[PDB]
């Protein structure tokens, strides 16, 4: 997240960090005790059996007892198109079920097909790069963004910060976009580099995949 701010500790208990030996590489959202939702791009070229799903985290640089770590048991895809950057969503079934508490919670999803109008206010978040040249964040970052339909296709939910350069960046892919209390997007891709101030950030439109999601998590 470029130009954002540190989130209050555990302000978003549904926020997930996907990690590999080296550490954080993508975000995710807890949508049920044993299911997380992320971007298909995140697991396209990675050894799923090596991925660690970290719940209840805030500062990735410190050892946190509030954390709960799981492995990926199964993957559910929905037609991800790596060339056109479409259907960038995947559901990862965990090797166990999370203990729901103050630091680990299930997110609320929108109604199937619900679209967001131009002007909707959302909150983007993630442990991605802090700048168009700053590196991965230690403390979870959040950012106020506005939904825009221009310079965006109907197959995406896009957002833009006006009056300054800010937005999601590398490492934020798969992270949730919260709008009106519901997870309406999954960070997918940027254009013109991070926080260009020109191209809106693109997210997978969660609302379009609700019936699919529900068929899997019950
Ligand atoms: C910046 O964003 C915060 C948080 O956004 C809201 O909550 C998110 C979880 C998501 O649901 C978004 O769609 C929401 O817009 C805004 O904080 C709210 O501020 C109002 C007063 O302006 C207050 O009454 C609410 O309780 C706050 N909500 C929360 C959860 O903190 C804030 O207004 C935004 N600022 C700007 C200038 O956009």
């Amino acid at each position: 997240i470029v130009g954002g701010r540190r989130a209050r500790p555990h302000a978003w208990p549904f926020m997930v960090s996907l990690q590999l030996r080296g550490g954080h590489f993508c975000g995710a959202t807890l949508i049920a005790p044993n299911f997380v939702m992320s971007a298909a791009h995140c697991v396209a070229n990675v050894n799923v059996r090596a991925v660690r799903v970290v719940l209840g985290a805030h500062n990735l640089s410190r050892r946190e007892p509030t954390r709960q770590v799981f492995a990926v048991q199964r993957i559910f895809e929905n037609g991800y198109d790596p060339v056109n950057l479409l259907n960038d969503i995947v559901i990862l079934q965990l090797n166990g079920s999370a203990t729901i508490n103050a630091n680990v919670q299930v997110a609320q999803l929108p109604a199937q097909g619900r679209r967001l109008g131009n002007g909707v206010q959302c909150l983007a978040m993630g442990w991605g790069l802090l700048g168009r040249n700053r590196g991965i964040a230690s403390v979870l970052q959040e950012l106020n963004v506005t939904v825009v339909t221009s310079l965006c296709r109907r197959s995406n939910v896009c957002t833009l910060v006006r009056g300054r350069q800010a937005g999601v960046c590398f490492g934020d892919s798969g992270s949730p976009l919260v709008c009106n209390g519901l997870i309406h997007g999954i960070a997918s891709f940027v254009r013109g580099g991070c926080a260009s101030g020109l191209y809106p950030d693109a997210f997978a439109p969660v609302a379009q995949f609700v019936n699919w999601i529900d068929s899997i998590i019950q």
